[PDB]
């Protein structure tokens, strides 16, 4: 079998992509982000704190095929510090046409004020590697690992728009979504992420520097997190860009005219354009623009977000050896 379903930007600034998830039956559809830098899928419910609660909501008793898994908890921390933590169900889960039975649907009973606050979002798809997941006292498989065993093929492609709809396609690779062919690297799954090694980078029309880049693909991340003295070497190039303490990175005068990013896939290219590394006003009106290449400095891990993930057609190969491939597109 195989999935296609349709993930559209959340704002004008393309901070985070939503897709449309089936749970229960009958369903009750909701709007995910889907994060390949975590492995829960929580979701806004009924059991959630009323005052917490604004969002489209999982109603379990609605479900003739939830069930209670119990004695089962979790509780999450992501990046930008927000949490939630709750109990967890089995129950159905279909998306773009890809039902998986049994699949473990987290419960939310308390959300952090981020979450409140973001109308867009009713909860998160995991599909980093099942090992991150963080259901207690035993680990629940991603959505993605469920469904390994009917898949016609073990992958799944992300294809995010530049401020336009984009597809996740699960079980194939779609031939006429990317040009030329698709260049395959190594990924470590050491830390649980899809964490791979760049050969290098390079500026507008500057020169190719061949240095190892070792970082995750997160589409649960909006912008592209580099080594400061790669970052520096961007920004050198823009006349108006200076770092901004009080913004929190790198802004420029939203007139100029950004060059574009190269980074490297073992012996393939993929480069942004500049206009994709223009975020947006700091604040609508504003002359000035927030870049969308900052230091990964304060992360302490290299994060290939959005910004970088857009310019691609990426896919993620869950062999038992996993492996991640990048076409331009
Ligand atoms: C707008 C911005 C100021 C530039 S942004 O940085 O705030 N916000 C989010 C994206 C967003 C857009 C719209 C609404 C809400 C959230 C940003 O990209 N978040 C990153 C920040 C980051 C990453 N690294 C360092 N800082 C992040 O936490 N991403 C996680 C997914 C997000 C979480 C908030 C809600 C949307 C999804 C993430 O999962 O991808 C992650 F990889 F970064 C991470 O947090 N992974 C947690 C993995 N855990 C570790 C503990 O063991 C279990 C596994």
């Amino acid at each position: 079998s195989t999935g296609s379903a349709t993930t559209t930007p959340i704002d004008s600034l393309d901070d985070a992509y939503i897709t449309p998830v089936q749970i229960g039956t009958p369903a009750q559809t909701l709007n995910l982000d889907f994060d390949t830098g975590s492995s829960d899928l929580w979701v806004f419910s009924s059991e959630t704190t009323a005052s917490e609660v604004x969002q489209t909501i999982y109603t379990p008793s609605k479900s003739t095929t939830a069930k209670l898994l119990s004695g089962a908890t979790w509780s999450i921390s992501y990046g930008d510090g927000s949490s939630s933590s709750g109990d967890v169900y089995t129950d159905t889960v279909s998306v773009g046409g890809l039902t998986v039975t049994g699949q473990a649907v987290e419960s939310a009973k308390k959300v952090s004020s981020s979450f409140t606050e973001d109308s867009t979002i009713d909860g998160l798809l995991g599909l980093a590697f099942s090992t991150l997941n963080t259901v207690s006292p035993t680990q629940q498989k991603t959505f993605f690992d469920n469904a390994k065993a009917s898949l016609d093929s073990p992958v799944f492609t992300a294809d995010l728009g530049y401020h336009a709809p984009g597809t996740y396609n699960f079980g194939f690779i779609d031939t006429t979504a990317y040009t030329g062919s698709i260049t395959y690297t190594a990924v470590s799954t050491k830390q649980g992420f899809w964490e791979w090694t760049s050969t290098g980078y390079a500026v507008g029309s500057g020169t190719f520097k061949s240095t190892s880049i070792d970082g995750i693909a997160d589409t649960g991340t909006t912008l592209l997190y580099l080594p400061a003295t790669v970052v520096s070497a961007y920004w050198a190039q823009v006349s108006g860009a200076k770092s901004s303490s009080s913004v929190g990175g790198y802004v420029f005068p939203c007139s100029a005219t950004l060059p574009s990013f190269t980074f490297g896939v073992g012996s393939a290219r993929i480069v942004i354009p500049g206009d994709y590394i223009d975020f947006g006003p700091i604040s609508t009106g504003s002359s000035s623009c927030f870049g969308g290449i900052q230091s990964s400095a304060g992360i302490g891990i290299n994060i290939f977000g959005d910004v970088a993930l857009k310019a691609a057609f990426v896919v993620f190969n869950g062999a038992t050896t996993p492996t991640l491939g990048f076409a331009s597109k």
